[PDB]
């Protein structure tokens, strides 16, 4: 009986590789972020965290209080999940939506699903990921950055 | 126990008429798309499809594999729905949110609801549609395109 | 068994103070709107209203039909809620997501939660609020306006 929503973006810049949903995808530009700018996992975390009312992943700091920072989005997701289960919550299902003009996400979706399903400890049927463009409109339309929205559903 | 989320946009261009939620709305510009750029139904489909974990409407191709393409958003929605029920899923409720500076959506909402309620086979009380502008900000603020977000809830 | 989604934005302009989630936050610019441009509550209302299928807060008019207009977002939220309960609906949980480059929302979240929890009559554990930026991208990236997304979950 708990719904959750997350949103997140990151601007392009830097050298090559970008990481999304935990997968390393080839691309001319890279993603600027304090950590691996995995917008997919950040949005997913915020969603999960939002449903359990623990307030975004930002509560997990950019203060790098000797514990969390210097850690990829995957570790933060597992950590946040560990705290959510602590409040006796169990995963119902999650849906992620990546918004980018490029690169093509479709081929990497399955592997993303494998990762998320591992970190949240569940089967892949409980996690869905899709991608969409903004038809060359917006900061996404241009290759300025990538955005991602995620909804989550937890059970008690 | 299944939540779903969808997002979708389309840029303006072309002659007159635009189609949204299945309704033909008068407007100076038109919507550029491979098929009738019905952002409302596409977002709705992705949402429904996301909850049943079948990965966006794009999995239904733009490869036009002799079967699906040359078909309006309404047919795709009914098809996707047919496949979702196949996995023993039944509709709970859906909410659509259209983001456009113009034209005015409010008057066409009721008819949109009729269409969606037909295609998904349910009563109108299980489908809600609303509209909002971006106060002349963004590619939506300008008359560059229309975007739409949709959430869905399926039951087993 | 009812999900709901809301979205809303407002452009900057005017003198000082902005109101978000019912809290008065210090800021160089202000928010242009027919009423206190509380994007957080508007998105929240639309969400709640969407789940009960009553079609956005705009159905509550900008026609100022002697009843509603000249009223802050807080009164509209309580009113909309009063009508939702009328249809025998009860609150399950809600999650809000504020998208702004500035000002910093994090410190005001707790108080926002207090307000929402009062207006909807429930405990704070049933209401979550978070904030995020667009890394200086988009009309939000620039200080052009503030946007906000909200999901809601109602029970019968
Ligand atoms: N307007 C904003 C935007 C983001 N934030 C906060 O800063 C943190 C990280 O924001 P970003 O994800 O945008 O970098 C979060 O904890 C969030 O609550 C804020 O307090 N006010
Ligand atoms: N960055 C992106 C954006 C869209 N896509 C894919 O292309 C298809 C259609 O995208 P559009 O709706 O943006 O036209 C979808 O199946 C989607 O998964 C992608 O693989 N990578
Ligand atoms: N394209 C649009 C955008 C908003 N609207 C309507 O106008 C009202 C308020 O819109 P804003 O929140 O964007 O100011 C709502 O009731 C909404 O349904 C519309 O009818 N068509
Ligand atoms: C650790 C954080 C904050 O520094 O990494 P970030 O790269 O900056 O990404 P962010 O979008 O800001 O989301 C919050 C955190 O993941
Ligand atoms: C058939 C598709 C893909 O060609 O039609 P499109 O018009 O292109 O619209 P789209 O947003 O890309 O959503 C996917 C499909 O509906
Ligand atoms: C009363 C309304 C409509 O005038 O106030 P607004 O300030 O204009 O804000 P809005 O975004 O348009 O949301 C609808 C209503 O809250
Ligand atoms: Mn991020
Ligand atoms: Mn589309
Ligand atoms: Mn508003």
């Amino acid at each position: 009986m708990r719904i959750g929503h997350g949103f997140d973006v990151h601007a392009f810049g830097g050298e090559g590789p970008i990481i999304i949903g935990g997968v390393r995808i080839p691309y001319e530009k890279g993603l600027l972020a304090h950590s691996d700018g995995d917008v997919a996992l950040h949005a997913l975390t915020d969603a999960l965290l939002g449903a359990a009312a623990l307030g975004d992943i930002g509560k997990l700091f950019p203060d790098t209080d000797p514990a969390f920072k210097g850690a990829d989005s995957r570790e933060l997701l597992r950590e946040a999940w560990r705290r959510i289960q602590a409040k006796g919550y169990t995963l119902g299902n999650v849906d992620v939506t990546i918004i980018a003009q490029a690169p093509k996400m479709l081929p990497h979706i399955p592997q993303m699903r494998v990762f998320i399903a591992e970190d949240l400890g569940c089967h892949m049927d409980d996690v869905n990921v899709k991608a969409t463009t903004t038809e060359k409109l917006g900061f996404t339309g241009r290759g300025e950055g990538i955005a991602c929205e995620a909804v989550a559903l937890l059970i008690k």
